[PDB]
């Protein structure tokens, strides 16, 4: 026969569990091959990129990357997809895995309120990307139609102690990196493969902070990694590990003791990792301004005993993840609503700085502001920025050269320019300098750093 | 001794056929090591890279890519280059697998009206790109000047039904996708890797609709396939099937099962892919704004009996396909032609937008103009359109959202801008709509669009 | 116990050599773990990016790339990271191979003036990156800090007759390629993936002319090839050659005999070559605009007899390696130093514009500037020149088309523009051509070409 018929489908029908990310559904755990109806709902709707930004996703099942399927290699698969009617926009699917042409997209075309089926054998084994179909496909994929179906191996994959489900994506807003408000698609941007941001899971911090993934020393981790695109190769990471092995898509060759590797757009591959010792693991794209300039990290936490023997150092902080060590920026979030309601408070603008100020400004003049005497002047107590506090927007914006005397002590340094943060940014930093270390106190506007920012 | 070495050539030379894209030489099907002839002409000329879009191509045998060749690992190549007559350029040729500096470059230099001789021995085996390698480089490559050498195992590649010659390219045009005219070579979106066009064989359709590529169900079929580049990596990717090998050059390492494999700029790879149901399954750039928005998208057309358990659904169509679906878009070349001559009847623009209006707006308002009522309104009768027809121009290029009213039917949705379409594209599209489905009639200029779009 | 444990250190603590590139250390050649103490200072200081181009790069061990570091697997590794007391900013390190979050990046943070340790243990046999981990991230990566680490086999590499140090990186200048003066970074441009310069070891012709690696035929080569990124993925190739082997970090899958390979932005990998043929054999990122327009080239130069057999043709000369064909191009440098005091004669002009007029135009015109009558009008006594040498800036800029008469002769044919010449070196290159092959002589100013770039 063909490769992957194991005949035709024994015992009851099943109706798919699908999962939303991280989450993967559970083993099929079983020898016989089946039919399996899945039934998956495209819906449209706002969602935060970053705090304070929001942007209209278009969504299979409710999440950015949509809902993981899994059968096993040789089920009949009855594929219902359902077009929300809140939907704006007609919407089909693309299997890869699926033998068939448009992997399913012609048979599965569904206008908002209607339901699509179309009837497909599971012949190939692997992890697999999915996506929207519709023109125009670039726009569909840019807005968050992606997620992975997984086809087993009949006897399943080897036992581990964690499954989870990330997927890389670029996207492409109109404002730039962290700029507020709802941000509508830029198909200038998307056309140019220049992205604002690039993200796992749908948002920045979508798997940082208290959203980390989990696991204890001694536990082994599959990692499913999809790459949604649409238009990056991710240059794919895990930072202080190595992965005992990467399979992309049902590909015969299996690389083992890599830490770097190649995801097509449109790809797909399922790392393993075994923990060793604890702490924070970091999965980037190492085409690294992706990583730390528009969003592309992800933290597996491991909990468990040092082992002094294979490493002495500290758990990672925000010399190196910045403003991500943290639990969250919710104070970014909630100073951002606050803008928009007209009643933003100054504490509101401090714990919004707080946030923002680690790694970006405590990388030199350190967590208190102390700086470090004729290296880095320090922000705490401050003379030089009592004297003319106007001033610190253009430090920040254009940077500071020259000798200068900040509390009675020589500094001949550089800081370079910050021109990258917004100007609500800028005033949330300065009005937390401000308010903490007993400086002046006073506050600064987003309006001040726009009227600095354009002389 | 080297490997590759079989000894010295035996019998008469050979001459060398070469075949033009996208066919390919047969198997040498020869057990002893010979001494073959190459003759390859280098040709400057305008060709169409698009639909009323004209290129001046420097190429390799008169086509890009260029003419294949094929030889035996341990033959002995006698490469004669010609530069005609014609050409205002001096040209040469580096062949990856060739051992010794330049892979020929020094000893290939040939200004107009010359010929070139140097002999190589075919030590490595595999699939190699050949280019241009004349000062500057990159636009020699830019302009059309690349292809494939073929060095056949002394016991020739298993049997297979079919064999293709497929190629990528990245283009850099002064005008924008699909403006019409001579298009020159632009430097700047060169240096910056920004191309207008990513194409196979050498222009968009060169391998869609009726120039497809065949084969019937059953039947195996490998593919050469390059990447030319100058500057473009490809996440090389057949929708709806699966390869059942990739092998990079003359690699040992043979990847199996894989729908997605990265092809680097001067990368050549052998695939393999087996017939298992009929349809249109395409080749793409998975970077998926190439191969939607730029032309990356080449079909391999399947005949035979459908299998229903594998595979319930439909051909491919224009949802996903757009444009691409039809036979071709000759009406689109003929409109352009009529344009330039000063003789472009309604008729005209009538079959230009027909073709156009496929996917880009049959997507929402379906083939017939019918729409889905209180969903995507009718063009078919639309008092809308007829009410104001110079608004259409405006909601084509800027979009429209707001409740609106269409043959007393209420809709609040969202129509996306589409500012990529080019004036004549706006112009064609419209006056297709308003001479079809019994609506006012009339015509649009590309005059009129212009004057629309920069307000 | 982990893998790589071959238990505690033995025998007395080792201090680590490292080498500057393009060497490495020698083999540690020995049969027991130890614990080594590895001392790596960081300074930051200007240095030759280009010919008259100066950059502030930030390095480790005065090197881009930094200093090679060469251990055992099952190592003990004291590493103790100095910030020279010159810096201006704060550094860290995070080693790939290393097990522990941020691979040291948070034990490791380090003050202008200071100095950190931590200890690790080398479980993962390979070759790996390292690079500066200290928010902005992606600006210490841009600005060069990054090299490489190799974790040897217990029973170490098989032996070859010479080891390298090659490590790619993308580089963001304010100004153009080759625009001279001292270049500051551009974020803007890092942001975008947009690079000035694409460079093999820290500089434009680090690895080329006098400054080539050597081997003699029969000889093997392993090359030690990094990419630091911190964006590019390179599309790593050997022309005129094959890679017998390419293998990436610690991987067990190891591809043989390629001559085009995929190198991710952080990754590594182990390259052996075999020398079969005499001539010089070229290193580039085959994403061609790079290679030939961005500085990203390297020579490796085999010494040895001639084989008539393999390979007939002639030595790489500068149709295809352009102004890099020569042992240097010291001229461009010595006029630019000449331009900064004020003091730049007529001599100064005519060496440096010699350098460059080496492919650049001798490609068409000819070393002699005789051309080829009919096909390339001749620059030596030309009446052409003579009759309007302001002219020859225009022609130059802006390209010359049409039929035009010179020593009475007719030519009809295009000579393409060259606006991405900068000012000096258009200067240079005609001030050249005017006092050679007794041409009129006198002398082109950047001042001269800066206005005729402006109309
Ligand atoms: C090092 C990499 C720095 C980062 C990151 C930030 N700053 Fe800085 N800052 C730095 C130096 C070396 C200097 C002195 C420059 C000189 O000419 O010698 C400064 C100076 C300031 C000042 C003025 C002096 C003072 O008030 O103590 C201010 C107000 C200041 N810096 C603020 C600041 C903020 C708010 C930052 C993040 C947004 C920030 N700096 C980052 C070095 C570095
Ligand atoms: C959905 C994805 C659409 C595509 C693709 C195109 N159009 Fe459309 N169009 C769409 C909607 C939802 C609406 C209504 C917007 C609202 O505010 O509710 C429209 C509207 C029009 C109109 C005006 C109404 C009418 O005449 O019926 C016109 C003239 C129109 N659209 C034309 C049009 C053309 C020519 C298209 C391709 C070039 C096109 N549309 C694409 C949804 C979508
Ligand atoms: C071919 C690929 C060329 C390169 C590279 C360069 N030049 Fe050229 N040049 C070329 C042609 C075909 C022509 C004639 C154009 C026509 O209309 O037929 C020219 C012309 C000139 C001239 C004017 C004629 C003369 O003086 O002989 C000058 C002064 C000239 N070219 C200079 C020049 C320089 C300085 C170059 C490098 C910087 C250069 N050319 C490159 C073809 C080609
Ligand atoms: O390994 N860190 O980028
Ligand atoms: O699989 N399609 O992009
Ligand atoms: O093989 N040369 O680009
Ligand atoms: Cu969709
Ligand atoms: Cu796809
Ligand atoms: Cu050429
Ligand atoms: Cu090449
Ligand atoms: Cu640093
Ligand atoms: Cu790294």
């Amino acid at each position: 026969k063909l490769p992957g018929d194991f005949g035709p489908p024994r015992g009851e029908p099943i109706h798919a569990v699908l999962t939303s990310p991280p989450l993967v559904p559970p083993p099929v755990n079983r020898t016989y091959p089946a039919k399996v109806i899945v039934e998956l709902e495209v819906v449209e709707k706002e969602m935060q990129i970053s705090e304070g930004v929001s942007y209209t996703f278009w969504t299979f099942g409710g999440t950015v990357p949509g809902s993981f399927i899994r059968v096993r290699q040789g089920d009949t698969v009855e594929f219902h997809l359902k077009n929300h009617p809140s939907s704006k926009m007609p919407h089909n699917i693309d299997l890869h895995g699926v033998t068939g042409p448009g992997g399913g997209a012609a048979s599965s075309f569904t206008a908002p309120g209607h339901e699509s089926q179309f009837t497909f054998k599971a012949l190939n084994e692997g992890i697999y990307v999915y996506h929207c179909a519709t023109a125009p496909v670039g726009m569909h994929i840019a807005n968050g139609m992606y997620g992975l179906i997984l086809v087993e191996p009949p006897e399943g994959l080897p036992k581990v102690d964690h499954e989870y489900y990330v997927m890389q994506g670029d996207f492409y807003t109109a404002g730039k990196y962290r700029e507020k408000g709802l941000q509508p698609f830029d198909m200038e941007k998307a056309i140019d493969e220049r992205p604002s941001y690039v993200l796992f899971n749908g948002a920045e911090g979508a798997l940082t902070g208290d959203k980390a993934l989990h696991a204890k020393v001694g536990e082994t981790v599959r990692i499913f990694v999809g790459n949604g695109g649409p238009n990056l190769v991710s240059s794919f990471h895990v930072i202080g590990a190595i992965f005992d092995q990467v399979r992309y898509e049902g590909g015969t060759n299996v690389q083992k003791n890599v830490q770097t590797t190649l995801i097509p757009a449109g790809g797909a591959a399922v790392v393993k990792f075994t923990a060793r010792v604890p702490g924070s693991y970091v999965l980037v794209d190492h085409s690294i301004f992706r990583a730390f300039n528009k969003g592309a990290m992800a933290i597996l936490k491991i909990d468990g005993a040092e082992n002094k023997l294979v490493y002495s150092g500290k758990e990672l902080d925000s010399v190196f993840l910045g403003d991500r060590a943290a639990p969250n920026m919710s104070a970014v979030t909630k100073a951002t609503q606050a803008s928009v309601s007209g009643t933003l408070t100054v504490q509101d603008q401090v714990q919004a700085g707080r946030a923002l100020f680690a790694g970006t400004c405590s990388v030199c003049h350190q967590g208190n502001g102390a700086g470090l005497p004729g290296v880095f002047p320090p922000l705490a107590k401050s003379d030089f920025l009592a004297a003319d506090p106007k001033r610190a927007m253009n430090i920040v914006l254009h940077g500071l050269n020259g000798k200068i005397k900040v509390n009675g002590q020589e500094y001949d340094s550089v800081m370079p320019p910050m021109t990258q943060l917004n100007d609500d940014e800028v005033a949330n930093i300065l009005t937390y300098v401000l308010n903490s270390w007993d400086n002046p106190g006073g506050r600064v506007s987003a309006e001040d750093v726009k009227k600095v920012r354009a002389q």
